[PDB]
């Protein structure tokens, strides 16, 4: 929280929580960085000079900008790095020279324009630093924002563009942040992944030259989360330092670091500048998404519990942001789109009989919605199907003892729909250009306020219509042929980041009207799962993947950033559908526990000890869904690095905890097993359930001895309560 | 230090500073091992069942010998790993069966008879346990001695075999300790090297089978140190698990990981069991020797920082053993074996001028002493090249203000010696064989009284004839046809270890008669730098190479388990000689004053510039000689790693330290470095002569940024004093 800046060094010390995140000011106003680390009282802020590095100023040859560690660099004027931004002028150049100009200090931490932002409750949990910067030739202000937040070892960054020239200024690129590091000594963490498996861990050393994760894809992606960690080479889950870089936004992203000659590790992160470009007249502004950087010496577990408590706490919003999130069953297997109000109704009653608090109405309850094909755009309810519409259904749910929600996809246009022909133009495309589809269907054009305010108004109309008290917001494709026919030609390139901007608009319209329903977004299952999606709906569905050892993977990498609040999980039914496995109801319900729970199958389909099973899980997890959805979340043993992987959970007072252990192919006769846990109070006794009393220093330093078994999937789960 | 045994649980816990040493008893008088780890208030005592691991009782078929973790394994009933003994009966059996009988707990530390071994100075800083196991059948009882120190995480253990049977019995294996760890999940470290270049560090994964270092050379040797250690996967200098063992006495050992079919590893160390057997009549016991143990969760610097205090304090003994020890010259290369009287002297003034404290007189002041070839073993001066004797040269040196040292290499003989026309039966030898040389030279045969008695005779005679107050003691060959004619067939295999103890009270009894003295041993170096021989001499010539380089690698490793205090390191002067390398004067000095310093040159060579570069060597050496000595010693960077090598010394109170760095093949245009300390009061500001004032946390958090320099060898070394 506290930032300061010394008017002897020119140093601006920016500490936040443990760690100490310093910049410094340089000859005639270049902005340099200086430290980022462990917290200290000071630091101080050579070679310069070096072969083939040209000097900005020819009076002055000690130092090149190719050279000097910076906070927001460009390229053309000595530095021949990966540049922060670049900026083309009506002349063709593309030489810019932001130099410091003045900068502010103030408590608390503002909104930006347009867009989420982790935040505060009360002033004196962070304080922000605004460095101005302008290059006065042309007229061009950049504000680089800062927050340092007083409980965790966060910094948050951003950039603010404003042309207070009398000319036209096109942006190319306008990364969020930019920083270098003295040395690349690390390795580097990113979360590659796919649809149905998301955010895998990649560690990978550094190599000489670029590296970078990046979308293309109009939405974060299932192919690269926007996150990515710089780590110390011994570094591991407990111990060593981690810098992780987050990025709050949604769209298209780029997450990179690049290695110089010198062997100094630039990393810098924003909004992707391929196909991108942002113009600024006269008096306009532009305001880049943030950065979240978490500085951690405890290891990847000690980066994860700042993200976590911060982004629950702090980012997510609404109603639910506190609260134990629901038990839901999604009723789509029991039907695919095979439905009427009949059936519904008494399925519900099985469902609250199990105890499941939450019962969702999947796709195909809209027009003449009944394959992947048909109707997306026109969102009234199909008064065949439900001919009481969703009031009759719901409320009956509702007698029964459980909520009831709805999925929509807002996003989306069929061209067999009524929207589509009345107002083709409103989807997303290029003049003269065939329409490329994606699950036979079209994206809108979210960058046009007639396209926002119909959804709006059209959504508004449905769940106003019932007591819906819970919402999954899916979107199923990624854009193509990206151009809207209600921008001008030198704007089209804004269009990815113009529809970002209306969704985030519309979302944050929906959830402030509709302040009783929890909204969970999806895109096919985890391709939007990023910090900006969190700003809006506090909860995601993580995978369409549900097989439980392909969740491993996937729910442990989500956990690098995510916190376990958002991470749904669901126990569906076997044979398994993207991947072929058959494991246990138990071992399915172990991994599904582990997350924000649920469950999505068919009902009908379960024999009576199935159920039964059912309705203890859903016991089981009421008694720890405090623990698991709020608790402090410990990975203990990784998935990416052999069969087994374990994770614990952990009470704020440490007097309880929950500890999951797996393991695949486990082979015959094999070694015994252990288990040290993380977390504890060692001069705590704990009573585990089914294994007795263990100190909590025996449980940490020694572990637990795992009761043999031997198998294809062994799952464990124990509750732990101090003496 | 707080020993106990639970009736209850049957469990003994030793509590050695901040860890814990679990052991208990089960089924029928068999002793388990437990943990070894991080201290824990108590840890309780699986799937002992296993296809090909027999039952030792036939009732009872849960456990095997081959499946059960162990303090003191046997082979032959059920277990099949590598056992800690093994005793050969007169009907040839080989297999015995020690069970509990009883134990007992006392304050304090034993001493081991006719051994070296760790001590205490007060009973409060241990406490010892007895633990009494016997084969009744035959009358066997082995007593496993454990001592837990109060102060740090150490645990001693060794073995006393009592034959208190009626029959003869054989032992073919003595180990001194074996540990069965639960898993094998860690790397190991040992100490292999050659003459010239001793104690590399050498880090390697576990296989499942035996890994060992060794030596057959009757001498712990210069090609393996007696010191392993187990250490966690991700552990390095500064933190993470570290297991180390260190086997006090310096003739044949093993040290040895066995990891079995269920992944546990057996630690175990001592007497090389190899052509080695000891023979137990009726009513006749074996001591083994002792392995000092150490446990440290904070990595290697940890472990070593706990041998260092332990070694430097309660192990090494004696007048000097807390004294800072005299810059000294040794003054061979002055003259190979070309001296007499005249010169010396003018040597010991331009010497004293310079400020060195100690003058050392080398090889061939003895008999007909003139290569490597003659007159070992006649131990009088020879008083042509000296006729006033010792005494007039050393009180002349004397009166020029510098002590008088001599070296002596009292374990050979020359064929071409008086003593080995009188005996030639007193060397090691066999029946009818060539009597094999090293260095033109043969071994005496110290288990042999009447040649141990002569050698006290002989040294005491020339030591007790000048004020002499420091001997160097060399040793120059390894052990071939290794006998005695003093033994019958059936102890013959006796000969190696009897040597090593009659050596042993040969040392004992020579440094008692002369407490004036400072000895320091030597075998061609540190051919026997082990703990064994610190309990005698408490310094060790590190190595015969003094090249700056080559000493980086040695020092760095060789600090791994033994105080600086007892490393010597001296400056030499170039073209070196095992290598053939220039470097700066500054930077010999500036590794050998990194150990026990001294110099290695002829002084009558050197330049006016270059004596004043060492009396300014001497006067910095001394001003930091007690911090060195001393202080405590943390690893930074190692040549074992790169192409740096760096370390630090701090005071008690943590307000002086001393830093140095060296880098080899410094490449052109190079990436700046940073070096990050250790070991200082972060809250503290220390000036860095030289650099400035920074804070303890700057220093350790960001690092240091080191003026950048290129070239074949950097050396750098800067004093810190707290503001």
């Amino acid at each position: 929280m506290a930032v300061t800046y010394n008017p002897q060094t020119k140093q601006f010390h920016l500490r936040a929580g443990k760690a100490s995140y310093v910049m410094q000011l340089f000859r005639s106003g270049y902005l340099a960085h200086i430290y980022w680390g462990k917290a200290v009282r000071d630091v101080r802020g050579s070679r310069l000079d070096r072969a083939f590095s040209p000097n900005p100023d020819p009076s002055d040859r000690t130092f090149s900008l190719d050279t000097l560690p910076q906070e927001y660099p460009a390229y053309g004027n000595t530095d021949f790095r990966s540049p922060a931004y670049q900026v083309q002028l009506e002349n063709g150049s593309t030489v810019t020279d932001l130099r410091y100009k003045t900068h502010r200090i103030y408590k608390g931490k503002p909104r930006l324009n347009g867009l989420p932002a982790t935040y505060v409750e009360h002033e004196q949990e962070a304080e922000t630093l605004e460095i101005v910067l302008g290059d006065a030739l042309i007229g061009l202000e950049v504000t680089l924002q800062y927050t340092a937040y007083e409980k965790w070892n966060v910094i948050t960054r951003a950039a603010r563009f404003e042309n207070k020239g009398g000319e036209r200024l096109k942006l190319l690129r306008a990364l969020s942040m930019s920083v270098d590091f003295p040395t690349a000594d690390y390795d580097w963490i990113h979360l590659p992944g796919a649809w149905g498996r998301e955010r895998w861990i990649e560690r990978r050393p550094l190599v000489t030259g670029v590296q970078a994760a990046e979308s293309r894809r109009g939405a974060s992606s299932h192919q690269q989360n926007p996150f990515i960690a710089l780590v110390a080479k011994n570094a591991d889950e407990h111990q060593g330092e981690v810098y992780g870089f987050s990025f709050v936004y949604s769209g298209n992203f780029l997450a990179q670091v690049e290695v110089d000659q010198f062997h100094t590790a630039r990393v810098s992160m924003g909004i992707n500048p391929f196909d991108f470009t942002w113009l600024l007249q006269p008096g306009e502004s532009f305001q880049t998404p943030e950065v979240v950087m978490v500085y951690s010496d405890q290891g990847l577990n000690g980066m994860s519990q700042t993200y976590h408590e911060l982004y629950r706490t702090r980012l997510a919003r609404g109603a639910f942001r506190d609260r134990e999130r629901p038990i839901l069953i999604n009723n789509w297997e029991a039907t695919y789109f095979d439905f009427n109000e009949e059936k519904l109704v008494n399925i519900a009653k099985t469902e609250a009989e199990l105890g499941i608090e939450l019962f969702v109405l999947d796709d195909g309850w809209f027009g003449k919605r009944d394959d992947d094909r048909r109707s997306l755009g026109d969102w009234i309810v199909n008064r065949r199907k439900l001919p009481n519409g969703l009031d009759g259904l719901a409320k009956q749910v509702n007698e029964l003892g459980m909520q009831f929600g709805l999925w929509v996809e807002p996003e989306m246009v069929s061209p067999n729909s009524e929207l589509y022909r009345k107002h083709p133009d409103w989807c997303l495309h290029v003049p003269n250009r065939p329409r490329s589809e994606g699950r036979n269907q079209l994206v809108l054009d979210y960058s046009r306020e007639d396209v926002c305010d119909y959804i709006i108004e059209t959504i508004s109309n449905v769940l106003a219509s019932a007591p819906i008290t819970y919402v999954k917001w899916d979107m199923n494709r990624h854009m193509t042929e990206i151009g809207s026919s209600a921008l001008p030609p030198e704007r089209q390139r804004e269009t990815a980041h113009r529809y970002m901007l209306g969704l985030y608009r519309v979302m944050d319209e929906m959830t402030s009207r509709f302040p009783h329903i929890l909204f969970e977004s999806c895109s096919g299952g985890g391709g939007r799962f990023d910090p900006g999606m969190l700003y809006y709906m506090p909860q995601t569905w993580t995978s369409d993947n549900t097989d439980a050892v392909s969740r491993l993977k996937i729910q442990y990498g989500t956990s690098l950033v995510y916190p376990i609040s958002a991470m749904g999980a669901h126990v569906s039914a076997v044979p398994n559908h993207q991947v072929g496995r058959v494991a246990s109801l138990k071992a399915r319900g172990h991994v599904a526990m582990s997350g924000n729970f649920g469950y999505e199958l068919d009902i009908t389909k379960l024999t009576e000890t199935e159920k039964q099973m059912i309705k203890q899980q859903v016991a089981f997890y009421k008694d720890v869904r405090r623990l698991v959805q709020f608790g402090t979340f410990y990975r203990l043993l990784s998935p990416f690095e052999g069969n087994e992987a374990a994770w614990m959970f952990v009470s704020a007072d440490r007097s309880e905890a929950l500890v999951a252990y797996f393991r695949v192919l486990a082979e015959a006769n094999a070694p015994l097993s252990y288990l040290r846990l993380k977390g504890l109070d060692p001069n705590q006794d704990y009573e585990i359930e089914g294994l007795g009393v263990y100190g909590g220093d025996e449980l940490m330093y020694a572990g637990v001895a795992l009761p043999y078994r031997s198998g294809d999937f062994i799952s464990m789960m124990w509750r732990l309560k101090a003496v």
